């Protein structure tokens, strides 16, 4: 019997169920004019491959340090070149074995001096906001105890310890530990110090915690104020002070405020109030509101509300979990300008300076606890801590810390006990503690859909069908008949929807429809707000971001931190712009004969007093008319109609038939707000005169025939192929019928149900889909009128080792001015492949040009691109964009850049311009081929060849959000078909 | 109504179901006294895109040729660098729309002028031996005619057309035609004039076509001979001569020679003879042999045979379909050394020369049909050629030409209609016409199960259970009474069986056990006989062989080409190795006392006379004796017991308890043959005396603890890993379980039935046995003897995300000279993944050693791999080759170089040597990790990178031929389970 392993009582820590030791208890995050000092600055850092390892080289005291360097505290440390960031999803990145820690455990050793002033004596505390995820402190060589639960904050008292001059703070960070097992989140692991440490001085007679309870009667219009204040855990006088509602109460007791403007979303009224003891006081700022669940209906302030909110997680492209403030405050706004009201901290408690700021600006806000067990899934929930006995201590600490720290926000209406963990005890404990601690909040958990200890009815990613039973109170019973009386009688809410994965989300207006008819409907919270991009640095110095899997991660999800409405660096993708007019909180239905337009106000509290309404009238290339409208202020759920000016209306019969003309009337704000300035966009709504369908040119033009070519018109054939190979000089080095687009990341998934397991993208493969080759059947030539010849080629489109195929036959005619381009498509057998009927992506036709196209314009649906169940916020106008930014830079290039619902579009290419006019077609123009879109793994594999690929399409399918959840809907799928469709060709030299 | 596409009549042509037209009747290739002039040489070359494309400019005439250059016929015009090779194997390489042809049609304009001597009137022909896929020929600008079947002859009369002196011939030839549809066989896609084009001048009264009967009554030992001539179709008087027999016989008339030696593959003697007719006399072989299908057995001159075969393509890895006959001849005689005696011509006539060589060197040979429809299998066999009546001349046509060709070699046994052409009325017509012209032979084809219009019993890839039903005659019957009645009275025979791609084939010897024991039984043809690689050099000039996709194919299958049991370039691959063993002639039973053998004559004709027995006593560094035995010739089918010299006998009680020593009885030629030198060994049997189990070294040494270090005997240790670092010197850079194969190309194929779809390699993936991770239990030190201390490392081994695992734990040991390992194993867990049990492939321990291995030794069975299911050829003796030679040059590297049943082993590394014994192991070493193995594509990918990587494993898995047919056989499966072994391990410096 002997024992001879290294550092086998570092791990025996990392391996504790217990929750940090040493740490003072839980209490809010107050501003306090109690001296602090900030730790934040260069540090040095020693990093270790494991804990057998690390060093005992009595490192702690700062001096004879060896192989330390300066590190910047708060931060990341992956992001600063110690090691790589590494990610996973559902999968744990190593062995399932809880407790136990793998022996490649990355510890990084922290350590700075700093001296402290005669004002953080006799008592002061250290205070960690966030480390990730185990941390041993030490103070001047003596252990303060260890912290756990890595976005929850401890303190620790360095009275006693804390000598007067210079001091030495060195903390111990492990990257694992077993509370990795319960943080099992979707993003990188990103280990260090990521959050504030801040030196604070605690006076006698001070205030350690306070609790508000601002309440609003809805009937009465009273406040229900009382603020509790304790120091050591028990109750303290203390004397609370509201100037602007002038009045003087001691804490502790509860008074009625005669006259309170309550708070909300779409007023976040906000009263100064300071709790002042002998010691100290402290600052805060209190929202008057009152939260009831009353007849299926979730209620703020006595009226149903409509969450229309996001999914934040703490992400930055440089910095780790480092969020600087004015990049909070950025993305804040920028969220208000697009009409979110709601967000859910995914999956853990954000910053404290964040809840600030969502009271000020204004947010519904889910608070969820740090929490998630999804790793346990795979085996069935085997080994679940959720179920564990031996995890209850350390997950009710979890859920005290959370609730405890941010009580005091109006903004905070609910508690989450945190996302994928599963079902068990502790959940269950959990829950008990919160509803014992704080009732004035609902409690939000989806894991156990039998519901039994929350408060709300909560899943994710259900279809909109299945939204639209629930919204019934239809859905299927549960097997318990108590359990589910109780749950019929819930509010529902879709804590995650419409996944944002690449091109989409598709299917947002179907679930806006269910939100907007159905009260049991709370609405929803769209997955996610950012991308989790990684800059990057190529050999040439381009930078982009980079995905999991290129970091070198043994294990990891490829690109699926790439779900977001923004990039990384905030900036928006097109689906934030789709989902901005999906929310819009007006709804303005303009009338056809253009004398007035009908609105609508969505708002649950507010009045149509903040907007200034518009309208402009755009017809070819000027503005025919614009002013202001006069509209009485319109209350909430409520609608009015609107007469327009009459000059308006006049113009409507006064221009010619056939010519288009939009009219558009737009909702902006007044005057400045916190988060826009005035002038700023809402809500729009449009009524358009769209120019008749094209006539086909006079075929009075005959074929000319050579030895290898044919001429007709300006058009000139190769009698090889039956292809162009020049229009009015371009020189048209392709032109062919396309079937399949490159794919999204939603083709990439399997599809919800179905006897197909395949993605969509496979199923494309095996059918050939992606090689389709064309033969020619024959050239014949057609009496026209007045010597006129119309030429028609016949081909047939199919693939290698396939018996289905197309029969497509081009014919043509031209006046000598405008070439006139019919296209027939039909099938020729069964398109079944593996058993299964093939799916197409679309019915176009690609055309390969030789010169670049130097800018692209068109009349349609723009500015950005547009899909049958997307492009919601692409409104109707003249656009003209430089052929760059027609792309979207999604981070692994995809099917992108389709304008919709267009009539008409011209291609400048040198000194030349391309006109295509017809029916309805969505247009796409590309630097280089889908060849080369598809195989690329990042933007910078995307090189021009020189071409410009113009693409054509007839019919198009539905991005949906495959990727997880709903696919594409039934009426956007494209199977195939019989089509038709007449182009109209002109170059204008 | 008008029509303008270019080359419309040229396609018309391509796309008839009409066979060659012009072209001469169906004749014997036969050696003619007449004047030949072979056109062989440099020609000239014009590449065209298509058919559409291909100039019209009288280029036939050979004058004012634009773009044409020097080109080699016969050969493959994409080895010549005009285009590229293309690979599929079940698929079609363009739409499937019989009969039209795809726009990217490759069209090979050949040219070339010869002068033509007074030899050559008034009557003469050309003849093409082969042209793939379709040709048309001008003589002086006269078109002759076109030719269809590519592996077929076509003769073209240029009488009045050839002009005394200079000719011009010129041939267009189209890679695609309707022809395509029925040649879709598993190869290279390779176009071109690929074999001879001959001037042949035809005298009158000249001789046009032989038909040899040359019979054997095995009762009377009379020949049965009778030749029929004829010219223009119609039979004419000729004379008949046979020197040896003495005998002079006019033509049509059937005699009997009373006492002829009969032909075999085992003696192939054959009679010199000439038919003379006026104008020229044919030069013939002839051999004596009946073929008989009774009491369901195959039976040749009145035995039953034995089928020891292989599927040979043509293939080169320079010249495309052309091998050349110093190749041929060599590959023959290669076949023949390793006990080859049968030939499957898959699946198209080989070159006219070759059926002579089949004769003169012994092989029972199957002659297939150049028809194969495979691709029309995708679609449940919908618009099959094979019963389509369209197709039926062209078809017949085919089979016609075949039986035509080499009806009069002895060495063909049997006519068959194609391969995986499905099922239909042209097969029927084919056979129909086949039992009419040549009774004399039987009828094969395996698509038609119900074997309808076969005479013999056929399949392919039968699993080793199914064909020992089948061999007992007792498998399920069919669902017709009358054809069940006819099929059960077959002989079977499996025309491909244990597929050889990469490490392979495993499970010869089940099979072959059944062909030994039931009659039924043909015994079969392995697929196949070599790779289709074809060479390639680097931008450093490295050459190598490539395969499938490597050549920028649209369509591809891989690394199929690559079954072979050769390389291209003939090199017997391990595989050709283990299977002249299995199918050798005699078996040797030596007896454990050595006091003598059992012998059996396995040859159905011969005795073991041609044989000289030679034993050899082999014992560590020395043969102690060696001898011949005098064995009285032994029958065929019989066996009788030999006794061996005293002297051996006396030497095994002789020797030591517990010494190594191999006694080796081996049968060699006597003499030379035409195939091999005299001398070279044919068949073995071995006796072995083992050494016992190795002894545990007396723990008597101490654990010496410092402090990052351990010390126990010459082995240095490290505390935070509990792995040792060094060993007498030798650095230890990693020792760790492995329980994972780099995956063959078996463990990439699907596995026949079973719930679990996915390839096994998927499956290890999926399970996370490629990515083990092992986390360190704790080390002991505990009491040996004589202050003695047994050190003992315990650990866990398992991967992310995986919540099963494995126990593993090192106890070792010294005496300070010795170092005794022991391992123990134990399952954590149960290893379900995905609702599966998952499967190990070893049970072993991988060594990481800092110094590169000059050379290996070993004693075991060797010197090739073995694996439990292959190895058979690998004997038992004392092998010693250099690192290099251990590896085994796969053209996809795989796992492979693994040595079975080891018993000790020695590795020198600069200047010391380790020593490895213990119980029964398998031996593994290599310059690179398994990581690069896997991950390389090609052999250049395979960089060492100084260390030595060394495998000892306690229990290995089957390789099995799952790539195509079946996979791993019970026995030879690794499930998880407990295990243990020790081993001795030492350093002599
Ligand atoms: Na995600
Ligand atoms: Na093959």
């Amino acid at each position: 019997g002997r024992s001879l392993e290294l550092g086998a009582a570092d791990i025996q820590d990392l391996e504790s169920f217990e929750a940090g030791r040493g740490a003072l208890p839980a209490r809010a995050y107050l501003q306090s004019d109690a001296p602090r000092l900030s730790l934040n600055g260069e540090w040095q850092f020693r990093l270790s491959p494991g804990s057998r390892v690390a060093p005992d080289d009595g490192w702690q005291l700062g001096e004879a340090l060896n192989g330390f360097e300066s590190l910047p505290v708060p931060s990341s440390w992956p992001m600063h070149g110690h090691g790589a960031p590494a990610y996973t999803n559902v999968q744990f990145p190593f062995a399932v074995e809880p407790p136990h820690v793998p022996e490649a455990n990355p510890i990084g050793d922290h350590l700075v001096v700093f001296e402290a002033g005669p004002e953080f004596f006799p008592h002061a505390l250290l205070r960690f906001d966030g480390i990730e995820s185990a941390g041993t402190v030490w103070l001047n060589g003596v252990e303060l105890g260890t912290t756990r639960g890595s976005r929850l904050a401890h303190e620790f008292d360095v009275s006693g310890i804390l000598e007067q001059g210079e001091n030495t703070l060195a903390v111990r960070v492990a990257q694992f530990s077993a509370a990795s097992y319960v943080e099992d989140q979707d993003m990188w692991w990103l280990p260090g110090i990521f959050r504030d440490v801040t030196l604070q001085a605690r006076p006698a007679a001070g205030i350690d915690d306070v609790f508000v309870h601002a309440g609003y009667d809805h009937i009465t219009g009273e406040g229900i104020l009382k603020v509790e204040a304790s120091r050591g855990g028990q109750a303290i006088d203390a004397v609370v002070r509201v100037p602007e509602l002038a009045l003087e109460l001691a804490a502790g007791t509860e008074v009625r405020v005669p006259a309170v403007e309550p708070w909300s979303a779409e007023v976040p009224k906000l009263y100064e109030a300071a709790v002042s003891a002998a010691g100290e006081s402290v600052a805060l700022q209190i929202g008057f509101r009152s939260i009831a669940i009353e007849d299926a209906q979730f209620k703020v302030n006595g009226r149903r509300i409509l969450l229309r909110g996001v999914n934040r997680h703490e992400h930055h492209p440089r910095l780790g979990r480092v969020v600087p403030r004015d990049v909070v405050e950025a993305e804040l706004r920028l969220m208000k300008q697009h009409n979110i009201n709601a967000i859910r901290t995914s999956h853990y408690p954000p910053h404290p300076q964040f809840l600030a700021l969502a009271d000020q600006l204004g947010f519904y806000v889910v608070l969820e606890c740090d929490l998630e067990t999804h790793g346990f899934e795979s085996a069935g929930w085997a080994q679940n801590p959720s179920d564990d006995p031996q995890w209850e201590d350390a997950l009710v600490d979890r859920m005290r810390r959370t609730v405890e720290r941010d009580k005091n926000h109006a903004s905070v209406v609910m508690w989450s006990l945190g996302n994928e963990a599963g079902t068990g005890r502790n959940l269950a404990a959990m829950s008990r503690w919160t509803k014992d601690r704080d009732p004035s909040r609902p409690i939000h958990y989806e894991g156990d859909w039998s519901s039994e200890h929350v408060d709300v009815y909560s899943r994710m990613y259900a279809s909109q069908a299945e939204t639209a039973l629930i919204g019934q109170g239809i859905e299927p019973a549960l097997n318990d008949a108590a359990l589910d009386a109780r749950r019929r009688a819930m509010p529902f809410v879709l804590c995650e929807y419409v996944h944002a994965m690449g091109n989409g989300p598709g299917g947002m207006s179907e679930y806006q429809a269910l939100f907007e008819k159905y009260p049991r409907l709370m609405g929803g919270f769209v997955w996610e707000w950012l991308e989790h991009g990684i800059t990057v640095s190529t050999a040439d110095g381009v930078d982009h971001y980079g995905y999991g899997g290129d970091f070198g991660e043994e294990v990891h999800d490829g690109n699926f931190v790439t779900d977001g409405l923004v990039d990384a660096d905030r900036r928006p993708r097109p689906g934030l712009l789709d989902f901005k007019k999906v929310i819009e909180p007006l709804r303005i239905d303009v009338a056809r004969d253009w004398t007035g337009f009908t609105l609508r106000n969505g708002q649950d509290f507010a009045d149509t007093s903040a907007f200034s309404f518009r309208y402009e009238v755009e017809a070819d290339g000027g503005a025919l008319d614009g002013g202001t409208v006069d509209v009485a202020p319109v209350a909430p759920q409520s609608e009015t109609v609107v007469e327009l000016p009459g000059s308006v209306a006049a113009l409507a019969a006064g221009l010619s038939d056939g010519r288009p003309a939009v009219l558009t009337v737009r909702a902006v704000l007044g005057a400045d707000s916190a988060w826009a300035d005035a002038g700023h966009e809402v809500a729009w709504g449009q009524s358009v005169r769209e120019p008749g369908a094209p006539v086909p040119p006079a075929p009075v033009e005959p074929v000319q025939v050579q030895d290898s070519e044919l001429t007709l018109g300006p058009v000139v054939f190769s009698r090889a192929t039956g292809m162009p190979t020049s229009i009015g000089g371009v020189p048209v080095e392709k032109l062919g019928l396309t079937l399949w687009w490159a794919p999204t990341d939603n083709d990439l998934g399997r599809e919800w149900g179905g006897a197909d397991e395949r993605p969509l993208a496979t199923q494309w493969k095996d059918a050939g889909l992606n090689r389709l080759h064309t033969r020619l059947l024959g050239i014949s030539a057609n009496p026209g009128q007045d010597g006129g010849e119309t030429l028609t080629v016949r081909t047939r489109v199919s693939a290698a080792d396939k018996q289905y195929g197309v029969l497509v036959d081009y014919t043509w005619s031209t006046d000598g001015e405008t070439v006139g381009l019919r296209t027939q498509v039909r099938r020729d057998g069964t398109w079944v492949n593996r058993g299964f009927e093939v799916e197409w992506a679309r019915i176009g036709l690609e055309f390969v040009l030789g010169e670049e196209t130097e800018l692209v314009s068109w009349f349609g649906q723009g500015p950005h691109q547009s899909y049958p169940d997307t492009g919601q916020g692409a409104r109707a106008g003249w656009f003209s964009l430089p052929l760059a930014k027609m792309d979207v830079e999604y981070v692994r290039p995809q099917e992108c850049g389709a304008r919709s619902g267009s009539r008409s579009a011209a291609l400048q290419l040198g000194g030349r311009t391309l006109e295509i006019c017809g029916d309805p077609f969505a247009l796409t123009v590309r630097p280089y081929s889908q060849d080369v879109l598809d195989a690329a793994a990042h933007r910078p594999d995307l090189k021009a060849d020189g071409r410009t690929y113009l693409y054509v399409d007839h019919a198009l399918r539905g991005v949906g959000t495959a990727a997880c959840g709903p696919g594409v809907l039934e009426q956007y799928r494209l199977k195939p078909r019989d089509a038709d469709f007449i182009l109209t060709l002109k170059v204008r030299s």
